[PDB]
C-alpha cells in the first residue's frame, strides 16, 4: 500500500499529497511560477512498500483552460503538450479513466513514435497524466508524474504488459487527484 503525505502547494492555496521521500524541488532551484515540482530523493537502500523506485518526478501545473468542451479531448490536448516536448509524434494511453464527468481524467501515457524514427533509441518513459478542470476559475490543472523505466519494465511495456511500478504510480496519481483541494481561490485571477 501507499503512505502519501499532504503538502501545501502555491503558498498553501492548494493541497494534495506526494509520497514520503519526495522533495520539493523549489527548495533547491527556481521553478516556473505556475508549477510545483517534487522529485524522488530516496536512497537506493531505503525501501518503502510504495512500489516506487528512486527516480520519479511529479509536476503540478496551473494552465489556461483549453478550448475543448470534452473532458477526454481536453486531457489529450494537454498530454500532447507534454509529449511533444520530447520529440514524440505518437503516443499511447496504457490506461485511462474518467474520474469525474466533465472535470477529472487520468491516464498513463507512453511514446510509441518520435520525429527521428527511433522509438527505442533510448530508455522508455511512462507518464501518468491527470487533468482537473477548475472551470469556475478558468484553469486546467495538469499533474504529470514521469516514470523512467528500467530495461525490464520497458520490455513489459511493449509486450503490452503494465509494469507493477506503473500501477503504483497510477494509484498515486489518482490519490493526488482525489485529495486535490483549492483552499484559497484568491490564487486565481
Amino acid at each position: 500500500s501507499m503512505n502519501n503525505k499532504e503538502v501545501e502547494l502555491y503558498g498553501g492555496a492548494i493541497t494534495t499529497v506526494v509520497p514520503p521521500g519526495f522533495i520539493d524541488a523549489s527548495t533547491l532551484r527556481e521553478v516556473p511560477d505556475t508549477q510545483e515540482v517534487y522529485v524522488n530523493s530516496r536512497r537506493d537502500e531505503e525501501e518503502f512498500e510504495d512500489g516506487l523506485a528512486t527516480n520519479e518526478s511529479i509536476i503540478v501545473d496551473l494552465l489556461e483552460t483549453v478550448d475543448k468542451s470534452d473532458l477526454k479531448e481536453a486531457w489529450q490536448f494537454h498530454v500532447e503538450d507534454l509529449t511533444e516536448l520530447n520529440g514524440t509524434t505518437k503516443w499511447e494511453a496504457l490506461q485511462e479513466d474518467t474520474v469525474q464527468q466533465g472535470t477529472k481524467f487520468t491516464g498513463l501515457v507512453m511514446e510509441v513514435a518520435n520525429k527521428w524514427g527511433k522509438p527505442d533509441l533510448a530508455q522508455t518513459v511512462v507518464i501518468g497524466v491527470a487533468l482537473i478542470r477548475l472551470t469556475q476559475f478558468d484553469t486546467d490543472v495538469v499533474i504529470s508524474i514521469n516514470v523512467p523505466l528500467t530495461k525490464e519494465e520497458a520490455s513489459q511495456a511493449s509486450n503490452k504488459e503494465l509494469p507493477a511500478r506503473c500501477h503504483a504510480v497510477y494509484q498515486l496519481l489518482q490519490e493526488m487527484v482525489r485529495k486535490f483541494h483549492v483552499v484559497d481561490t484568491s490564487l486565481f485571477a
